[PDB]
């Protein structure tokens, strides 16, 4: 159902399909599929989105600087991490 990411308006972020997740305790081997690409703690998926950490049940972003979650398996509808 979405693949890749849409273009955005300048400080927000576009419609994220969340689709899988996979914890472990070992870190390296956790991931998330955002938008059909499969993610690592560390990668950054869009600018200057940065996957901080996966959890067992939330992943932690950075997006410009503050931070941003979403529960595992949330979408995010696009916009600003801000208003809703």
């Amino acid at each position: 159902l979405v693949t890749g990411w849409q273009t955005a308006k300048p400080g927000e972020l576009p419609y994220i399909a969340f689709s899988a997740h996979v914890y472990t305790s070992a870190p390296d081997k956790r991931s998330v599929t955002l938008n059909g690409e499969r993610y690592r703690e560390g990668d950054s998926p869009y600018q200057g989105l940065v996957i901080e950490q996966i959890e067992q049940d939330m992943v932690i972003f950075s997006f410009n600087g503050e931070p941003f979650i979403l529960d595992s398996l949330q979408d995010w509808p696009g916009g600003k991490p801000g208003d809703d």
